[PDB]
């Protein structure tokens, strides 16, 4: 029908102009999936309202958006083949990757495209639950698409999405029906948001997370935040924690918060809706804020877990439970006094590395399987601190970076490495609104759990306005935690401790506006009071690591140096077979495209198998 | 001069403005005041609005006046006027001598406010003397303390200009119309005047 | 034609969603209207390239934005008046305008408007100069509307604002042709900007 041809989708794009970056989207919220009896909160079992829909899907690939025909809304076309879903379409024999260093793709000219988009049609047919269209609404989560992407319900439309690595969900309640369902997505490779991610890697498009399904009742939980506060010490705790209803209001509603360790329980608190006025004229009428103390607690470090188990439920007064969700919670604190980055009273000192998510065989899938081998021989060669460079990662990573023991460094999606100068998308503020989507909804997302300890606005941008713009924006609404930022010279307004990248320990060499110092001499400039830590040291491709003796001497005399980060962990090479059916491993611009940098994918601490280098 | 932002009618007073889905199109009313009125000789101090609550994005926008043009300081009122958002203190409608505390949300007196442990920057009211009808009573108490203390520095008057609505009747003859007399629900029907002058213009006593 | 017919700008309504608040507008800039000879920058005479459009327009009123007709565009209908612009439609004697204080005139729920929108559309045609069609852009600027618009050029859709104290401007290149043109305005009361002005005023739109 109108508006639901494909003659009507297309124009006016909607993908060349930066001022529209969603239509029909809803809020962003810790993931919680909503499992029902009250005694699962506990065990973790796993639930049986979250449905997940991976498995065969049908696809066929065409080469510009332009030439799709109007009859695959109503059936599938018979040139599908089946494709296990999640999956990028480099991989299987379409096209042929593409990799560079610090050039774009296409062609260089804000804010337009070039005219042929590789686009990709999926197509899939599922049965759907009885019950599930009588009450509630049923929520559709996608956790992962590249870049920007159409959808397509029983022959309708529903929405538009733009960015690649945070989720993505829609509502879906007064759409379907009962018995078989129809849903048609179509992929496109290049758009705006092209123009704000040029880190260091392959270039692949498609879809490579999960995606899911879920149920709720009409009346539900939204948010919740979880806030840890200490005597001098270190022997009473407060506990206080806030929750975020929504939907239908009552009065008789109740909600309660008991906290769990091993078996036995500690402290539990109930209390009704409504309190704590503000300016001026009433309060909040539909959150609660609840407070529980602990004696003795058993402290969150690098070396001992000693994790806690909360349980937050919403009860009627008689009663039966509706909702109960869990987040693990640990006791700590991090603060900067007098010049050192102190935690539990005292001092620290970091030795970490940089990861960057990648694999031979499937692309950018990842498994379960791997990242377990990655923490297990991280541990065994002291290292106690992992950054992720340069994107938020898969939803499960923190919860293994919770029970075994090491930091972690989150940072947002933000790089502008190619224009000239590199400070000209951010620094004029029409882009405004498309770079503040990329920051605000990572907070919402990560602020629970326990192991981020520094945030980190973006890499290689440039200096700005913006970035002035949102560090107050983290530092007003979050203040637990200290903002590093690295370009422009790493001295300037937005950070707060000093991070060079590259310098060196006795020489110095001179740039024009932006130096790089010897790392003895920043400290000891007139009017300078911070700590620094190293964001990128130690080049490590081939043979490599020549001179690290020299860091580990500084690194104990002085005081309030503190350590680095170690680039880079993983290869990122590509497997192809030959005639034999023997493998080899392959590296930069050998699949045939143009232009290419032909050794600067290694970058290896170990190879792409796992198998540890000398 | 001012950007175009109010929020006085939801409950509490910060709800869009402390959410941070509606920080888009929220940032799109001060952005393009500043590259509009930044040549200009005669203004000296940006303000951000007026009556919206305290929030997350008033500390947003401020950095981004103070990153892109230090010449000018920057002013706001609202959730008691001491907060991080602003560099001078602005009260409205704060008395000289007796003071009157509410929940969460004082107006101390105007010779108290200095006197508070670390405080240090300087005071110009922003709404004073409010004059419908007879009014500005009192006035001469407020320039005296003006002149003895060193950091007052003074205020603004509100409202000059009355703001009436002309109709006819059946002679032909008009009468100025006020509130809601056109046949409107709902109303409050003595609160459009504020007046210094009359609507002609021809001035009041 | 498509995607340019009344029933396909309309759903889906860009006046209820606070992500979408402009289409096709250019940046801003001090006001500057580019004469030509360089003696005249020092005396400040008239330039002769910046043109005015002042005077008299079509009017018609109707009472929500789904029942206007769609031979409109076209050309104008039997029904209109003559109505000097600038001016605001409350004072001619169609509506009522309304006066609130502390509440909203509408009730209160975010980000929707009620389905009773009173719309309005405005008309002009104008003859063109014959030397600006072959060199150049011809940029076309409005200095205020309230609150949301649509516009259309000689049966053709070009763009969308919604802030209405300060002002918008468009880019018309390749649109207009030789000789007569015209010019198609509609109209809207109430839009999501409608939830961050809250001023103690009248409200006129
Ligand atoms: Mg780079
Ligand atoms: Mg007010």
């Amino acid at each position: 029908m109108i508006t639901d041809s494909l003659a009507v989708v297309l124009q006016r794009r909607d993908w060349e102009n930066p001022g529209v970056t969603q239509l029909n989207r809803l809020a962003a919220h810790p993931p919680f999936a909503s499992w029902r009896n009250s005694e699962e909160a506990r065990t973790d079992r796993p639930s049986q309202q979250l449905r997940s829909l991976n498995g065969e899907w049908r696809f066929a690939w065409f080469p510009a958006p332009e030439a799709v025909p109007e009859s695959w809304l109503e059936c599938d076309l018979p040139e599908a083949d089946t494709v296990v879903v999640p999956s990028n379409w480099q991989m299987h024999g379409y096209d042929a990757p593409i990799y560079t260093n610090v050039t774009y793709p296409i062609t260089v000219n804000p804010p337009f495209v070039p005219t042929e988009n590789p686009t990709g049609c999926y197509s899939l047919t599922f049965n759907v639950d009885e019950s599930w269209l009588q009450e509630g609404q049923t929520r559709i989560i996608f956790d992962g698409v590249n870049s920007a992407f159409h959808l397509w319900c029983n022959g309708r439309w529903v929405g538009y999405g733009q960015d690649s690595r945070l989720p993505s969900e829609f509502d879906l309640s007064a759409f379907l029906r009962a018995g078989e369902n129809r849903l048609a997505v179509m992929v496109l490779r290049w758009s705006d948001g092209s123009y704000l991610e040029d880190q260091d890697m392959w270039r692949m498009s498609g879809i490579f997370r999960d995606v899911s399904l879920l149920h709720k009742p009409t009346t539900q939980i939204s948010d919740f935040h979880v806030a840890t506060r200490f005597n001098d010490d270190f022997s009473r705790a407060v506990l206080e924690a806030e929750v975020q209803m929504c939907g239908e209001l009552r009065d008789y509603l109740r909600v309660t918060v008991s906290l769990w360790q091993g078996e036995t329980q500690v402290a539990s608190g109930t209390a009704p809706f409504g309190g704590e006025i503000i300016d001026e004229r009433g309060g909040y009428a539909d959150r609660v804020t609840l407070r529980l103390n602990v004696e003795n607690p058993k402290l969150w470090s690098a070396e001992i877990p000693n994790l806690y188990r909360a349980v937050v439920e919403l009860h009627t007064a008689d009663g039966t439970l509706i909702e109960a969700e869990a987040c693990d919670v640990g006791f700590r604190e991090v603060r900067i006094e007098n010049g050192l980055l102190l935690l539990n009273g005292k001092p620290l000192l970091i030795r970490g590395v940089n990861r960057h998510e990648h694999h031979p065989l499937h692309g950018q899938v990842m498994d379960e399987q791997t990242m377990v081998q990655d923490i297990l021989l991280m541990k065994q060669n002291n290292f106690n601190a992992v950054r992720c460079s340069h994107y938020p990662n898969h939803p499960l990573w923190y919860t293994l970076c919770d029970r075994y023991g090491l930091y972690v460094v989150d940072e947002a999606n933000i790089e502008t490495h190619g224009m000239v100068p590199m400070n000209r998308l951010t620094d004029d503020p029409r882009w405004l609104p498309a770079m503040s989507e990329r920051v605000t909804r990572m907070v919402q997302r990560d602020r629970n759990h326990p192991s981020v300890i520094i945030w980190s606005l973006g890499n290689e941008s440039g200096h700005g306005a913006n970035h002035d713009a949102l560090y107050r924006w983290i530092k007003s609404v979050d203040p637990s935690r200290p903002v590093q930022y690295e370009g422009g010279g790493a001295d300037t307004t937005a950070t707060d401790i000093i991070c060079p990248m590259y310098a060196r320990v006795d020489e110095d060499q001179p740039f024009p506006a932006v130096p790089k110092w010897s790392i003895k001499k920043w400290l000891s400039l007139p009017g300078e009071t911070r700590p620094l830590i190293l964001c990128e040291y130690a080049h490590a491709m081939g043979n490599s690591l020549g001179g690290f003796a020299k860091y580990w001497q500084a690194f104990r005399q002085y005081p309030r140096l503190q350590g680095g980060f170690v680039w880079d962990w993983v290869d990122q090479s590509l497997i192809k077979y030959d005639e034999n059916g023997n493998p080899w491993s392959a590296y930069g611009g050998d699949f045939g495209d143009t232009p290419n940098d032909r050794q600067f994918c290694m970058n290896g601490l170990v190879f792409a198998d796992r198998t540890p280098h000398p």
